[PDB]
């Protein structure tokens, strides 16, 4: 039965982790997978999280299955982070949120839901994009088309090309937007670009799907939600797949959400019943730990305060490694000007290195970056900066 | 886009918990969903688990993503529970285990793997079965066909009827078996029946899929794995979807596993890689908490000891309640003779009440059982036994 199964190709991101592991080379540097490291180079558990955990340890009395859609407080809290304290979306009971296993499972849930209940035939993702997007949608039997987005030459957002390629997006097609901190580019539309995009989609008939994995790493919690919030203001229907992996460092606990928005409560209710059905036929009910952690922190002023600061610290430290990266580069040779690297948001910079250049960094110098040239700034530290900037220079 | 979405029908099981939750009635009794309750009527966290949790609280230093296939040691431990500590499958490096989100997630994972990497078209499941089985398979585009299984008049396993049913199954068809504690009947094949089935499927060319959610609830850990293990000795390939929701009371942490066995390692590897791919396109990686809990317990002799005792305790308490259930019914003037209930294993009993009797039991007495007549024995207690038993009598 399995005789003729062809090995599949390794995840272009997950893959490298393997390789990374397997490499005995003493001074290896991992800038591939998007994980936030700290000055010491470790991937720590937030203090607000350890606190929330002790709290559960002490207060949990049952491991009783959660509801298909998970922890109600969790969805409530998610809806507020997303749309804001007093959104009409909330007051009008227009949004329903399902706790899912990471932003990843949220995407899948959304896909399955779409494929099976709407006549959505294609999904438009950006080029470049996050590698896993294709696989998720494809697995649900949806077509993935790509829309232009980055200007290699100028290291920026090519609005025209953006707009010019979406012209072929039919009405009823799904258009996927990254809420903030575009992965892998780090280039986001300005509030105005967003407002335009939002006008366009309504006019053109697209269903927006927000992939929101880095809320809080660009500017701030509220600030990072402006584009969505702008869309939510003109849209009747929307989907939001969001993750808490990064902003809470709860990577392995698989904490995410899938929010469905509809013109009205009755509609969002009916529709969400089908989303629930799709989850049932999948993993049934979601993992409690992670999300409990999240709900505890977000609904306790103190822990929340602690949490907001850790996030700020996280965001700030990445910003600092950013400027230090451009400086060290310069100060170390570098033919190219890497200044554009400072105007990018999030954990990564699309460095502009070639595929052969990255192969070489790895092979020769032991630095791991993704073949697209995407580096994880959060993985840079004062201590590895030099040796890392040296390897880059030697490959220029 | 959602204007026309049809509300989905309710989950015969899941949706019954809602109904339950919503009724203001004082002495309601929940005999629906399969949860273990204790003498006091609560659904507790095992102490072995609480112990393991503290341990993690204190020793976890990162929440770093797990491998797509999860915690390695967790997989190790799973294989030994399943096959033997000792087994050839293990020595021969012929089995690969992916940690998944519940036994449910493992089923979906298997379905997706099959549907896309093999020529499987149909999946055979017992009649009756666990309702969710059809939805999961149908979602992956697989056809679900049923094979006879229960002798309603006699309260037993109708073997020839089973065998004459599967005879209709083609080579290369998947045949789904419940490892032990058949849900919803509680009737499992004798070791000789298992052996027969095993020889028969090897000859007929069926790919066996074991759904193993109740290890340790029938007779014991090791003995409950006998049918599987007999299949494992004759088969080149098989799949095992196991859950730890029940034997560890880790219901909401979503702990399960999907085990793949192939003629050999070269083959199980290639194949597993396609399984990993199917996971990547799903939730990406599995939830750490629950699984770490399980791996900690199974790894430590002390903790494991404690855990096995708790499990024998749970199993024993259910055995007791069953005896008590028949006696009380008898002592309350039941028409029918319910002794067959003693010969069934696991959490449930297929009581033989009709649709209308179970409907009546609920509206009228507030006793909740599944429309199939399935009652959750683990939900009975000495304190509710009387009232429960009186409601039944009143409806017969
Ligand atoms: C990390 C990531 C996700 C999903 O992450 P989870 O780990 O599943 O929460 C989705 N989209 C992007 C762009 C990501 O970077
Ligand atoms: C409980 C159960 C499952 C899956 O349970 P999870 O909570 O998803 O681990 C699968 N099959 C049967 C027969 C079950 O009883």
């Amino acid at each position: 039965m399995f005789e003729n199964i062809t090995a599949a190709p390794a995840d272009p991101i997950l893959g490298l982790a393997d390789l990374f592991r397997a490499d005995e080379r003493p001074g290896k540097i991992n800038l591939g997978i998007g994980l936030y490291y700290d000055e010491t180079g470790k991937i720590p558990v937030l203090t607000s999280v350890k606190k929330a955990e002790q709290y559960l340890l002490e207060n949990e009395t049952t491991k009783l299955y959660l509801g298909i859609d998970g922890i109600p407080e969790f969805g409530r809290c998610t809806q507020e982070l997303l749309f804001g304290k007093g959104s009409a979306l909330i007051n009008d009971k227009r949004a329903r949120t399902a706790q899912t296993p990471g932003g990843s499972g949220a995407l899948r849930v959304a896909a399955d839901f779409l494929a099976k209940n709407t006549s959505v035939k294609r999904v438009w993702v950006s080029n470049p994009s996050w590698p896993n997007h294709k696989s998720v949608f494809n697995s649900a039997g949806l077509e993935v088309r790509e829309y232009a987005y980055y200007d290699a030459e100028n290291h920026t957002l090519d609005f025209d090309a953006l707009i010019n390629s979406l012209n072929e997006a039919q009405a009823g097609d799904v258009v996927l937007f990254h809420g903030c901190c575009h992965n892998p580019t780090g280039i986001d539309p300005t509030l105005e670009q967003w407002q335009t995009l939002a006008q366009l989609s309504v006019e053109k008939g697209w269903l927006p799907l927000f992939d929101f994995a880095y809320q809080g790493f660009a500017r701030g919690l509220e600030e990072d939600a402006e584009g969505l919030r702008a869309f939510a203001a003109m849209h009747k229907e929307l989907i939001v797949a969001s993750s808490y992996s990064k902003n809470f460092g709860l990577y392995n606990e698989r904490v995410g959400a899938c929010t469905l928005v509809a013109a009205d409560s009755e509609t969002v209710d009916r529709a969400f019943s089908q989303m629930k059905a799709a989850i049932r036929a999948n993993y049934s009910s979601p993992p409690a730990h992670g999300a409990s952690v999240v709900a505890t922190i977000l609904s306790n002023d103190a822990l929340r305060a602690i949490w907001e600061q850790e996030l700020t610290d996280m965001r700030q430290r990445i910003q600092r490694m950013r400027q230090l990266f451009v400086n060290t580069l310069q100060e170390k040779g570098a033919n190219r000007d890497f200044s554009f690297i400072i105007k990018q948001n999030g954990m990564f910079s699309f460095s502009g290195l070639t595929k052969e250049q990255v192969l070489r960094l790895r092979e020769e110098f032991g630095v791991y970056a993704v073949a697209s040239g995407r580096v994880n700034v959060a993985g840079m530290t004062p201590d590895n900066m030099a040796p890392l900037c040296e390897a880059i220079v030697a490959v220029l």
